[PDB]
């Protein structure tokens, strides 16, 4: 049997990742987790191949979606994980060190406190699960709120905080990459006093997070773990399915499964470099046709028909500069770069300016905008002003990173988006309004589980 040792609570640990990876059933960082958390905003549209992603791009998705239904459980299967190793480490506590005791409370917590974060952040409202059983329980239990939910997991985020190391392994969470989660949730919540209490020390020593000179660095292989990464999962490292070739073009070996809308490339075009060139986040971020694009190592007008020159490709998270195609088996991954220091940036800049410290904040965005080689910021020294700049910069700096749709949802920007983005997926959205919500707006709890669970009660709306 296992528990038997350091190696074996460690090796457990390792093993609470493994639901986040998952390819084809919903983990969170997985291919089809990617393509259910970039689907609801302007970013992309989806072809109509994978039929529960698609349905899910346009609004047209029900409670009985078995991607959805796998992202829920895939949350829960990694809480049962989390909360056993608690369980055993309380039961065998007298043959660990206090200190290795602390170690493995600090890593399983932050871990327990991500999942916690996503799950009330895909589902509102959900059962909470706080103990495993011998099986993972099937016991009826009501929904916790997201504010209960969110609550748990930044009680175990602050204690994580204060047991991890400032630096480690990479996959393992630092100090840093626990008060950069805490920081998210305390965002989420609009409490920007505490925001900025925790992301503020991060760039100040003892931290040596900074924003790399290369844009790209954050989304290759060669410079995984860089200065700019706070927390990354290798998703090849797991009680063949990979990225890129899903959002290469046919002409490339690739499955075309989406392209970017033109909304998104109007946002990433509005603004010109210091130089008057395209900004460097769009061009490592999508490909289209202006002068020295190259896609897959050749120019785009040579690898697109004419017929096709007006169409757009993504880039990130590609192999579109190392390689010539993506093959199948892949060759190398690109780890998930799930926190890096950008965000711990324009997190305070979005604290700073909902607090009233403007100044503060536009040098925040500044960071983020001389990276980019752009001018710094111009519009007018006021909240309204600020605010559509932080829009602005978050849409192009974390594009198909999983940030826009959730970001467009708690700034209550997501009606107006859509309405603007696609006149169809905007009908069809505004059928999920009833009462002052919208039932699109987060994923329904399951047919699955309102069957077996009978106390929890259906999603708002649904
Ligand atoms: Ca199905
Ligand atoms: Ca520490
Ligand atoms: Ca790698
Ligand atoms: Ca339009
Ligand atoms: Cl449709
Ligand atoms: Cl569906
Ligand atoms: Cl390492
Ligand atoms: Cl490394
Ligand atoms: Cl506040
Ligand atoms: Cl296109
Ligand atoms: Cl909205």
């Amino acid at each position: 049997t296992f528990w038997k040792d350091e190696t074996d609570f460690n090796l457990a640990l390792t093993s609470c990742y493994t639901p986040l990876k998952n390819a084809l059933n919903g983990g969170y960082y997985g291919t089809r987790g990617v393509m259910l958390r970039i689907a609801r905003a302007d970013e992309v549209d989806f072809r109509n191949d994978i039929s529960d992603v698609y349905t899910v791009n346009r609004f047209t998705n029900s409670n009985t979606n078995s991607l959805t239904q796998g992202m829920f459980y895939q949350f829960y299967n990694a809480l049962y994980r989390t909360n056993s190793i608690m369980q055993k480490l309380e039961e065998k506590k007298e043959q660990f060190s206090t200190d290795f005791q602390n170690s493995v409370k600090g890593e399983c917590l932050f871990i327990r406190g991500f999942y916690l974060f996503q799950l009330a952040k895909e589902f509102k409202d959900a059962p909470l699960r706080l103990t495993a059983s011998q099986s993972p329980s099937t016991f009826p239990l009501a929904k916790s709120s997201q504010a209960d939910i969110w609550a748990q997991a930044k009680e175990d985020l602050k204690t994580a905080a204060s047991l991890l190391p400032i630096t480690n392994k990479i996959g393992k969470p630092t100090q840093g990459a626990a008060y950069a989660a805490l920081g998210k949730i305390y965002v989420y919540e609009e409490n920007w006093q505490e925001a900025i209490n925790v992301l503020e020390p991060l760039t100040q020593n003892p931290y040596t997070y900074k924003l790399v000179e290369d844009f790209n660095w954050n989304f290759d292989d060669t410079h995984e773990n860089n200065a700019e990464s706070i927390f990354e999962l290798l998703i090849e490292d797991v009680w063949s399915n990979t990225r890129p070739k899903e959002y290469a073009a046919a002409e490339v070996g690739g499955w075309y499964e989406a392209n970017p809308t033109q909304q998104i490339m109007d946002i990433f075009w509005k603004e010109k470099d210091k130089d008057g060139n395209f900004d460097y986040r769009a061009r490592c971020s999508v490909a289209w046709d202006y002068e020295g694009c190259t896609y897959y190592q050749r120019p785009f007008r040579e690898v697109f028909a004419q017929d096709k020159w007006k169409t757009y490709w993504i880039l990130k998270y590609q192999n579109w500069k190392t390689q010539k195609d993506e093959p199948a088996p892949p060759k190398s991954f690109i780890n998930e770069r799930a926190i890096r220091y950008a965000d711990v940036l324009l997190m305070l800049a979005e604290a700073y300016m909902n607090k009233g410290a403007l100044d503060t904040s536009i040098g925040y965005i500044n960071q983020i905008r001389r990276r980019a080689n752009l001018n710094d910021y111009s519009g007018p020294i006021t909240k309204e002003g600020v605010f559509e700049d932080l829009v602005h910069q978050r849409a192009i700096e974390f594009f198909v990173e999983g940030e826009r749709f959730y970001d467009l949802r708690r700034w209550g920007l997501l009606e107006q988006t859509l309405k603007t983005c696609d006149d169809t997926r905007y009908k069809n959205y505004q059928t999920g309004k009833s009462d002052n919500i919208n039932k699109f707006n987060y994923f329904p709890i399951p047919a699955k589980e309102l069957d077996t669970n009978p106390l929890c009660t259906p999603s708002e709306g649904w």
